[PDB]
């Protein structure tokens, strides 16, 4: 099948944000004997994956930087990466860093600029400038785009070389809501029919380069198509994560962290109200409901920064302790320390 | 002002759970000197506190039960009580609860039967059978009826006698809008107005002889009223919350446990973006707001029991792990543990 990766990524923002390094790039270099995919990153990690570990036969990136200023830094040896990332990945990761950010000094940003450590060509990748070039029988369009309002500008152009019942994926750049939006402008055309897309996600959850993970997003798409990606990720990436596309927001944003303690606490409930008081699951439901509901609500009425002035953390403790039973008892005492912190 | 109390409660489904004691009261008996407040309950427990440590002195006790099988268990010294409960409680709970529990095996249920360990005329309220005698000139009215369809029958026959302005409460067995409900349909009374009445609750969200704290809703009373009442419930039981009304429940019935966890939650994750991110709490509020809408709307979706068939646990390992900093690092690391066990 024809893979159309549009939009290479650049590493500046990677080696900015001073926390990131290859784990997975070096991972499946090694897999597949190959050490110039150790220092791949962004759409070049996954794209090497896909090719090498998925069997995805065809693929071709496209991006204006290509004929551009696209730097590759030759400076580190793809071994001495693999090893570092065997023991440990500080020994490296504060050079490659400190030369990113100098050549990202003055280097003009994306699609003008962008830095990498392997050529796509190396890869054995097809480049191109042409995004309506790329996309002709692509089966699987994996976009890459910057944030805001530059994506239906850079979609429109080859939206109607896009192959009938295509997969059709974003990243983090943009919800997948306003990425539907995007093609559902164009609905009522007859002669390749947007209808017929399968749009989702392909969302590393992290720069790729670093963590093996994907995460699809459903509500657009078939069902067959959701399988599909869903096996094709699992195979390239490692773990594989179809959900909701309401959570990917929820999932892979800032609140990720709110998500796992609400998801951890809702799922602890639901099995001590179920196992220990044999109540049925409808039960704790409408318990919880009700629970996250007006909590919830609370938030909103006062602000975020107010809650405490309007219910004390205290008044959890003195009757949340009666709930310390069943798969409850693994959280509650953490919550019980947090909340006799913070009591008025 | 004169305290009316209606309903002196019954002990046998406290001695039927196997696990309430009575630390509290045994500490108010020692306070004051007084060891027969030691084994007081319910609404007895809540009238010896008002009465003496906030300086209610007049204090009425109405319950039909008082002319029937009022029945008082005399097998059990105060003062042992009172010791039993500085070390260890359990060292004497035990022959208590199996003394209660032959007795409430023959003796009817409330307002027929009631068992008690001491009668309210040994500390001094007055005692009647009358509720329309107790309720006439009180400031404070609280009740203490049956769960369920009997409330409003019990009420309406005392309603018309009810002091304008007076603050009346209820506690675990009725919600706050069903109460204020009783009321308002009496709305328009012209001698009675009972429109101006404060409406609220005094709740012990736990048996009131075990703990010393009491809860406050609000949103039907004036702001004078729930003061007055806070600060008698502080003198009185050690600890009071005033909370809004509509959290009353999540915060004092079976899904305090996820009220508590999910509160911690969003407080740990607040602190953790406004103090190490430096943004406003309305980017923290924002992001707050859609993950626990959407973690809520999939519960509602899909079913309690069904989450993890859609959002598989282990999707949030590779995300919030890149918020495991700041406060959320207090709790993360437990939920990480959790979520790891649960993942698919
Ligand atoms: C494209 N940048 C990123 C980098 C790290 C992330 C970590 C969690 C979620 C989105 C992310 C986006
Ligand atoms: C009147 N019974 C109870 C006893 C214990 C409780 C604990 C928490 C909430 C309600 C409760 C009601």
């Amino acid at each position: 099948m024809k893979l159309a990766i549009l939009g290479a990524g650049c590493y500046r923002t990677h080696a900015a944000s001073g926390i990131t390094n290859f784990s997975r790039a070096c991972e499946v270099a090694e897999m597949v004997g190959k050490p110039e995919i150790a220092m791949t990153h962004s759409t070049i990690t996954m794209g090497a994956e896909l090719k090498e570990l998925a069997g995805v036969d065809e693929v071709v990136v496209a991006d204006p930087v290509f004929d551009n200023q696209f730097t590759v830094i030759d400076d580190f040896a793809y071994e001495d990466v693999i090893e570092a990332h065997k023991e440990d990945p500080e020994k490296i990761m504060p050079q490659i860093r400190e030369k990113v950010n100098e050549v990202a000094k003055e280097l003009p940003k994306p699609p003008e600029g962008a830095i990498h450590f392997t050529h796509p060509e190396d890869l054995g990748f097809e480049i191109t400038t042409d995004d309506r070039e790329a996309v002709a029988d692509a089966d699987f369009i994996m976009t890459w785009f910057p944030k805001g309002d530059m994506q239906p500008d850079i979609i429109n152009k080859f939206i109607d070389d896009i192959k009938p019942g295509a997969i059709v994926t974003h990243a983090c750049t943009i919800p997948t809501t306003k990425f539907y939006k995007i093609f559902e402008q164009k609905h009522g055309d007859l002669v390749t029919k947007p209808e017929t897309l399968n749009v989702t996600s392909y969302h590393p959850g992290a720069v790729p380069e670093m963590k093996g993970q994907v995460y699809i997003a459903e509500g657009y798409a078939s069902e067959d198509a959701i399988e599909t990606l869903f096996e094709l990720g699992q195979k390239a990436r490692g773990n594989a994560y179809r959900l909701p596309a309401e959570l990917l927001g929820p999932v892979c944003d800032m609140c990720s962290a709110l998500t796992a303690i609400t998801y951890a606490g809702i799922l602890s409930y639901r099995d001590s109200v179920t196992q220990v008081l044999g109540a049925p699951a409808s039960f704790a439901q409408m318990m919880a409901k009700e629970s996250l509901e007006q909590i919830t609500a609370l938030m909103e009425k006062v602000g975020i920064d107010k809650m405490e002035e309007n219910l004390d953390p205290g008044a959890l403790l003195g009757t949340a302790d009666s709930m310390n039973f069943g798969a409850s008892a693994e959280i509650l005492p953490t919550v019980f320390e947090i909340l006799e912190k913070r009591k008025k």
